[PDB]
């Protein structure tokens, strides 16, 4: 291999030239951007092409505006996309470094928060598998989320400097700079309308290449850093001037801020990524090669990832109606055209929500826009429904209350040509009930897209045991179109490939029982059962009804320690919102549990519980290749979708959860005879609600319940503060909305099952082996060729980049 020799010429000119520093004086950071700027290179030769083609060609392109962007590490998928992962493994060894040492260098993309998050990243990934001509907007984050850090067993945030060393990645383009306008004045000239005396911020792009699998095509991520105008003064102007310096600096600082008026700058943040975003979309449109705006719908795509983008309907028709001098009318069926939405927040009271006088000061000109938009709409609906004035307030965009106020879902789908559910499920309740008046009046407006993981990180990086395992009994083939799982349908019975099954997840799982002995410094036995339930540390998520389930388990093997009991290792990961007061108390419950269940002889290791701290995209890479079971335990009426079960699934894991989200369509795939689906279903919860929900009913009325919440109550697990989770105690007895106590039972004889299945090894893994065989339906490309037909008005692959040189 001449590729493994020219990965080690590449690396030392990065280091002697790029870096500028001998290998005498280099630390492995020195070491990890040299061999990242080596892999990036041959990203450029692509990505130089890929938007020259575009340029060329003249598709319609697809923009993705999303606030979230868990993007993760990016090497380790850079390679992979290109093939270069054994030659770079090779090259790095005979550099006399790791490659697994370097990889763990790197920082996660403080860039994301949760499941939109990934969504996007997942989605970019994908669009670029499949040729397509996107783009994928947002804002350059300078410190994130936070760093999750279990100090005295609760949690601490930490900030994320993830760009102190700086993101070998991304390319500042100083040059595409554009201004983003803030507060002023309105005024109604002959010319047109002009919103002078405004407070500007400038926006620089950063970009950051999309790499396709094996397809030459490479898109591009425009990140925009918030940055402010410079320049006699006195110090009312020197002070001033200094602080809206800083203020126009922490619009792209820190993710979903709080501050109590950090509001305005979550505003702020909306319209900073909209304003940049669109006139760089249309500065395109213009700039395309050779009364113009009539072939927009036809040339531009807007996907508004939820309610932070609703802002570029109103921004649009601004644009083209005060600055291109185009026609209202003419604008708006364009706006239309060009505008899709994407609701993941069920039942409507997590739909963001704006007050009119917040508005009135930010954006006077948007305001007057929305006014205008929600009048040629409301009267439309009085030509349809005469008389209606209750039908009127419940479909206008302005709200009424306390204070009127600006319903940003309502402008979403007034605003657009097509709205879509995350799951069919929801997609439903999304028509029949989220916007039930806007269903009736356009009931082909409302679709469903069930959401994907991209096979490429969620399998082929994360796990290339399984995929190997796949890849000789099928063919590659499958990477590109996850379907052909079926294909291993009738290998349930072939003896010497179940083994061969159980044999990855072993390789797997001693894997990461060294990182977690070397991490956490508990012993682990490999031969038990690995539990995994990681999410948003949440009461609807239910992490509580785990803790309980392992209480239980601890007096079990405490009042029978002969009892040959079925061995575990109870792994509870996520991170808890800053305020959240009960969601902080949970993390510590369970270290309070593990402190006591993992410091015991008389549990040995038949038992070992462990919160997993900072759950990021890089450690999911790490958990779920090596996770036995999958737990979804969320109350069943709460979770839309979620993607974190579909990783699962595909990886070789048995899920629990309740009738909800992504478990009812996975049930529906693989059949509810492969899956531990427990609990309450949507109906029987409508009926408790109906019934009355107490608690009393359950604790009084339970021998192994009232043990294990009286231990807590005691303080068994808080020796010290005995007193510690009063307010947990005081939840699940009077005031819990996710019914804990409800779904005990149904929980625990599911576990009993859960218990049972593991004790056999063949029945388990054959149980598993319809999973995988299933997962090809959950595959992100399925979904992206679902938004491109039934929604974008794009042929997949139908543009594909030739190889070019120099
Ligand atoms: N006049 C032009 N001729 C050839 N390529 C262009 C031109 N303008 C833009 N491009 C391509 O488009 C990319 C950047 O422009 P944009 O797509 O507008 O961000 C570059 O990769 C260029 O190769
Ligand atoms: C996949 C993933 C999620 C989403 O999982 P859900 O169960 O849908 O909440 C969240 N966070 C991270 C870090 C992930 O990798």
């Amino acid at each position: 291999l001449g590729d493994v020799a020219e990965v080690r010429k590449s690396f030392n000119r990065h280091l002697h030239f790029t870096l500028v520093k001998d290998r005498n004086v280099a630390t492995p950071r020195d070491y990890f951007f040299a061999l990242a700027h080596t892999v990036r290179d041959h990203l450029v030769g692509r990505w130089i092409r890929t938007q020259q083609h575009y340029y060329e060609r003249d598709p319609k392109r697809i923009y993705y505006l999303s606030l979230e962007f868990y993007m993760g590490r990016t090497l380790q998928n850079t390679m992979v996309n290109l093939g270069l992962q054994n030659a770079c493994d090779e090259a790095i060894y005979q550099l006399g470094l790791d490659l697994e040492e370097l990889e763990e260098i790197e920082e996660d993309a403080g860039l994301g928060n949760g499941g939109l998050g990934r969504l996007a990243a997942c989605f970019l990934d994908s669009m670029a598998t499949l040729g397509l001509a996107a783009y994928g907007y947002g804002i350059r984050y300078e410190f994130g989320i936070f760093n999750q850090k279990i100090v005295n067993g609760w949690q601490v945030e930490e900030a994320d400097d993830w760009l102190r060393y700086g993101n070998p990645w991304e390319k500042a383009r100083p040059e595409y700079m554009l201004p983003v306008h803030f507060y002023g004045r309105v005024e109604h000239t002959p010319d047109g309308v002009k919103w002078l005396d405004t407070q500007v911020v400038l926006a620089m792009p950063y970009d950051t290449p999309v790499p396709g699998y094996k397809n030459n095509t490479v898109n591009t991520m425009r990140l925009w850093s918030a940055k402010a105008p410079n320049d006699d003064f006195n110090v009312g102007d020197y002070i001033e001037a200094v602080l809206d310096r800083n203020l126009a600096e922490n619009i792209s600082r820190v993710l979903y801020p709080n501050d109590f008026e950090g509001k305005e700058l979550r505003l702020k943040q909306e319209y900073f990524v909209v304003a940049a975003t669109l006139q760089d979309i249309i500065r395109r449109f213009k700039s395309s090669k050779f009364t113009c705006f009539e072939t927009f719908p036809d040339k531009v795509a807007i996907q508004l990832n939820d309610t932070h983008p609703a802002l570029s309907i109103p921004e649009l028709m601004r644009i083209l109606v005060d600055v291109e001098k185009v026609d209202w009318d003419k604008a708006w069926e364009i706006t239309k055209k060009t505008c899709a939405y994407t609701n993941h927040t069920v039942l409507p009271e997590a739909l963001e929500r704006w007050p009119v006088s917040m508005f009135e000061k930010l954006l006077p000109r948007h305001l007057e826009i929305i006014y205008a938009i929600n009048q040629r709409h409301l009267d439309h609906v009085a030509a349809l429904f005469p008389g209606d004035v209750d039908r009127l307030r419940r479909m206008s965009v302005i709200e009424e209350g306390d204070c009127k106020r600006i319903n940003m879902a309502h402008l979403c789908v007034i605003g657009s040509h097509a709205v879509n559910g995350v799951a069919r499920i929801h997609s439903e309740i999304v028509k029949q009930s989220v916007f039930k008046d806007f269903y009736e009046l356009e009931p082909e407006k409302f679709q469903n897209k069930t959401n994907g993981i991209t096979p490429r990180r969620w399998l082929l990086l994360c796990n290339p045991g399984l995929a190997d395992t796949i890849v000789e009994k099928i063919g590659e083939e499958f990477l590109t179109d996850l379907s052909q799982l079926k294909k291993l349908l009738p290998l349930v019975s072939d003896e010497v490939f179940i083994r061969d099954v159980a044999k990855v997840k072993q390789e797997n799982k001693l894997k990461f029982s060294a990182f977690l002995e070397k991490e956490y410094k508990v012993k682990i036995n490999p031969s038990s059962m690995f539990d995994v339930h990681v999410k948003r540390i949440h009461e609807y998520k239910r992490q509580l009804l785990n803790c309980l389930h392992v209480v239980t388990l601890y007096n079990r093997i405490k009042r029978d320690p002969a009892k040959a009991f079925v061995p575990r290792t109870v792994m509870i990961g996520g991170k808890a919102a800053p305020g959240y007061h009960m969601a902080k108390l949970i993390i510590k419950l369970v270290t309070s549990i593990g402190d006591v269940v993992n410091h015991d002889p008389v549990v040995g290791d038949r038992l070992k519980v462990i919160f997993l701290e900072n759950y990021r995209v890089s450690l999911a890479e790490k958990v779920i290749p090596a996770a036995d079971l999958s737990q979804q335990i969320s109350t069943a009426g709460t979770e839309a979708s979620g993607t974190g079960n579909m990783k699962f699934m595909l990886n070789g894991a048995l899920t629990i959860g309740t009738m909800d989200g992504a478990n009812v369509e996975m049930a529906e795939e693989a059949g509810a005879e492969n899956l531990f689906i427990f609990g309450l279903r949507v109906e029987d919860v409508e009926a408790l609600d109906r019934k009355g929900y107490n608690a009393r009913e359950y604790y009084d009325h339970l021998p192994e319940l009232k043990q294990a919440v009286d231990q807590i109550s005691s303080g068994f697990f808080s020796p010290k503060e005995p007193d510690c989770f009063k307010d947990i105690v005081n939840m699940l007895m009077h005031h819990d909305r996710f019914k804990v106590f409800a779904d005990y039972e149904a929980y625990m004889q599911c576990q009993a099952q859960v218990d049972q299945l593991y004790r056999n090894p063949k029945e388990w893994t054959k149980k598993v082996i319809r999973n995988i065989a299933c997962s090809g339906k959950f595959s992100s490309d399925r979904t992206i060729t679902e938004y491109a037909r039934e929604i974008w008005g794009v042929e997949p692959s139908d543009l594909q980049i030739p190889p070019p040189n120099i």
